[PDB]
DNA sequence: AACCTGAAAATGATAGTCTGCGCGGCA
DNA sequence: TTGCCGCGCAGACTATCATTTTCAGGT
DNA sequence: AACCTGAAAATGATAGTCTGCGCGGCA
DNA sequence: TTGCCGCGCAGACTATCATTTTCAGGT
């Protein structure tokens, strides 16, 4: 496997990529750049950037059947629907 | 909560003791010493020493139902019983 | 009331971890 | 031709925290 | 064969992390 | 007495590596 050389970490990952992404956390390195005009945000991991890029699309992917609002994560949508339900109850 | 001030660490623990024990990693400190004649081993955490002290005690805690041998960790005993099972099965197939 | 005010909830963005896939390399 | 393995990839989750919006209390 | 010999397995010790408990301090 | 909150401990775990013992290979 692959272990972290950091002073007191002692973490282990089963892939080189995972170790490099973990180590970028100690070195505050964010290889994955948003190629979007005006953003210049950077991220440790490719998933983080794949998700960030949705903030720029005019129409966000996940939709609310009720209020037509749109969202990015599933968790965003579920939290929003639980707010709708808690609101109905009141 | 409790965060590590060390550069680029970014660990977090929910108790002072936990933070202090992590910080023993940076300072290479082993506060908890074995008070046993001739041992003089040292440890980062109190649990590590609580576990070590069993090596000196006359009766180890975990026992084997089969061969009566005794052990320290549960993992030790689980592994030993799986050795018993592998051997019993292999000779039973034979 | 029509106010404010800070608390409470919603919303938004982003960090780590886990699963399962395909794809090349190896034997 | 094989599968067998190491590996990166893509997407999911939870958790965290900041930023906004709502909300209730007192005034 | 009964050898050795190195591989594989057993065994032992020790690092970090997670959960649940009781325990004291308060308000 | 309520709990509510911090807090350290104990038990449990995973994982790693060192040290011993077992076990087949060729001889
Ligand atoms: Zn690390
Ligand atoms: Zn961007
Ligand atoms: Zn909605
Ligand atoms: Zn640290
Ligand atoms: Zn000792
Ligand atoms: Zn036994």
């Amino acid at each position: 496997n692959y272990k972290c050389s950091f002073d007191g970490c002692e973490k282990v990952y089963n892939r080189p990529s995972l170790l490099q992404q973990h180590q970028n956390s100690h070195t505050n390195q964010k290889p994955y750049h948003c190629d979007e005009p005006g953003c210049g945000k950077k991220f440790i991991r490719p998933c983080h950037l794949r998700v960030h890029k949705w903030t720029h699309s005019q129409i966000k992917p996940k939709a609310c059947t009720l209020c037509q609002k749109r969202f990015v994560t599933n968790q965003q949508l579920r939290r929003h629907l639980n707010s709708h339900e808690r609101k109905s109850k009141l």
